[PDB]
């Protein structure tokens, strides 16, 4: 009975493919609800800019006006600052920016604020991310060993002391207590204060940054590093090992989260079984 | 001893990590000889069409120019972006990893549900695309059970033929997963063949860039175009999850043969330098 199985586990993507389909349809609702308002008050209000330059210059053709925006948010996407009061600029790809580039490939972050644009470019990113990624693969699953195994040595010592008058599989859960919260510690709250003060981000800004990047989301809306500021060049090496650690840290969470579900849907398919074989007496 | 076997795995990391560490310093060189130009050039000839605009128009004034940028550079950090389709395509971006962020949350509410939604849709999606794994692969099993069967009563026997039934995946998929799709975007987005490629590869392996997005131009787009580039990324992340982790344990096949052809090196130079 090979078949058997088979038949048993479309079942069990069908049904998880339907959740996903309703998961997002929740998402976007709440989404839109939550962002479609200022988008219109924002498009409201650069009409408001727009008609105060359309008719104060009339001497532009005023075709041309909406191509020069075209213009510039085109080469905007490269990286410019196209003003005469700064007229010199730092370059995007110099020894370091092409470096934090290559951890955004292999890593799968891809912030976007520095992408490709040669044709060379793009085949080698190409080449670049199908080799990189799992070698980086292999570098943050040993980072996960490492620090699983630095973890153990913790919890060897406080499953020795905390053992009063004792249960085996109920002190898994204060194990469990003692990661996440050491591990918000060390990789979500005490870097995004380090980026609140540095990058002058708010307190939200930099929580989100921590975890749309150690999620390897990586929108790119906010990148540590991305401005000119000052960067003592003590910061940024330490963000690379934070991301290391830190990549290793989710992966596990992540998975945590993940186990929560299979169990939580455990939970949830027999109290469906327990609701129809009552329903109502 | 306990700590014997811990000193052979940070030394397993440590190397390892020494080989990312210089494979991303090879990869920054690289990208710098390669993006370096196009930088200068378009960093050139950027300022030749800021100063044109000047002369070519002197209705605009040196110092309203400066102040217009300001006023594109605002509208930037905003751009329907959030309409009933696109904040379902974010929803994808958000679970899927890829996170092209051409769209991207501005509302403190928007992020903070946006950090809720990915901790739980991450895992969740997981699941999913685990299971599309499973299902596409026991397909190909039945596909390499038909074949393994022709081609094995005749000509040359087992534990090379296993080779070329991974050459048909890597053909096959790329055929299905890479080369059919980017056929389709070229033509209905626009793009060309490489930027194509770039994308299905970007998008596939979760990097995300978000330079090119399917769907994200303001074309007409057939009613069946992004369904069916839903189910492109479901089973075409699935491909790539694969063919990823195929090409971990090929490094690690090639880690093995390399780490004791150093050794053979390094054996001969010993007791050919034994000969006085
Ligand atoms: C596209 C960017 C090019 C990246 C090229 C990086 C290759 C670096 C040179 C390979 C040797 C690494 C240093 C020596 C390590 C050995 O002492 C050690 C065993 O003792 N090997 C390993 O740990 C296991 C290491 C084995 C990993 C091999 C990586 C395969 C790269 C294939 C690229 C082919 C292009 C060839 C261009 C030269
Ligand atoms: C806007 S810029 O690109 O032109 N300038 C720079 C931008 C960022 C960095 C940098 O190293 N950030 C830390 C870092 C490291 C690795 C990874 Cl994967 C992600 C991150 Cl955030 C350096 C220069
Ligand atoms: C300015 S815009 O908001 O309108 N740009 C858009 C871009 C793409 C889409 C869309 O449906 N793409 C198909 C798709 C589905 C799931 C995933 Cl994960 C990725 C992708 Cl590309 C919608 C809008
Ligand atoms: C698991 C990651 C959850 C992150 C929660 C961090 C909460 C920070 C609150 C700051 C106030
Ligand atoms: C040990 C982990 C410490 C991470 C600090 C990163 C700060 C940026
Ligand atoms: C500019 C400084 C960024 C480059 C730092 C390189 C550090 C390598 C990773 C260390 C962990
Ligand atoms: C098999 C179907 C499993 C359905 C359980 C989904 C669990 C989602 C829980 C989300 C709570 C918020
Ligand atoms: C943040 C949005 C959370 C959305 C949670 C959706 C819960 C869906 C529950 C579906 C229950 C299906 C029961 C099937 C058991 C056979
Ligand atoms: C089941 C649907 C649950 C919806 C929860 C939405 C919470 C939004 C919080 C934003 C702050
Ligand atoms: C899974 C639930 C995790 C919820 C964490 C949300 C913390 C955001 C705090 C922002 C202030
Ligand atoms: C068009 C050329 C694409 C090159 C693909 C690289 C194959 C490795
Ligand atoms: C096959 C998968 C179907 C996915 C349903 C989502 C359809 C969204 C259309 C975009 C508008
Ligand atoms: C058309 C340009 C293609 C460039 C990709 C070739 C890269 C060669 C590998 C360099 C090894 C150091
Ligand atoms: C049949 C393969 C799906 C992508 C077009
Ligand atoms: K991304
Ligand atoms: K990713
Ligand atoms: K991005
Ligand atoms: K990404």
């Amino acid at each position: 009975s090979d078949s058997a199985i088979n038949v048993m586990k479309w079942k069990t993507v069908s049904t998880i493919f339907l959740v996903v389909v309703l998961y997002l349809i929740i998402g976007a609702t709440v989404f839109k609800a939550l962002e479609q308002p200022q988008e219109i008050s924002q498009r409201t209000t650069i009409v408001i800019q727009r008609e105060k330059f359309l008719r104060a210059h009339p001497c532009v053709s005023d075709q041309e006006l909406d191509e020069l925006i075209q213009q510039i948010v085109a080469a905007i996407n490269a990286g410019i600052i196209p003003l005469g009061a700064s007229s010199n600029q730092v370059s995007h790809w110099d020894l370091g920016s092409s470096f934090f580039f290559a951890g955004t490939v292999i890593t799968t972050i891809g912030f976007g604020n520095i992408s490709p644009r040669t044709e060379g470019g793009k085949i080698f990113c190409i080449i670049y991310a199908l080799l990189g990624i799992p070698l980086f693969g292999f570098l943050l699953a040993g980072v996960g060993d490492q620090l699983g195994t630095i973890f153990g040595k913790g919890i060897a010592k406080v499953e020795d002391t905390f053992i009063k008058w004792v249960s085996q599989t109920k002190i898994r859960i204060i194990s469990t207590i003692i990661f996440i919260l050491f591990g918000c510690v060390l990789f979500v709250a005490l870097p995004a204060v380090i980026f609140k003060h540095i990058e002058g981000w708010s307190a939200l800004d930099a929580i989100y940054f921590v975890v749309i990047t150690l999620t390897t989301i990586g929108f790119g809306d906010y990148v540590a590093g991305g401005s000119d500021i000052e960067y003592l060049d003590f910061y940024k090496p330490v963000v690379w090992f934070w991301i290391l650690v830190g990549l290793a840290y989710f992966a596990a969470v992540l998975s945590m989260i993940g186990d929560w579900l299979r169990v939580i849907a455990k939970k949830t398919k027999e109290a469906v079984g327990e609701f129809r074989a009552h329903a109502a007496e």
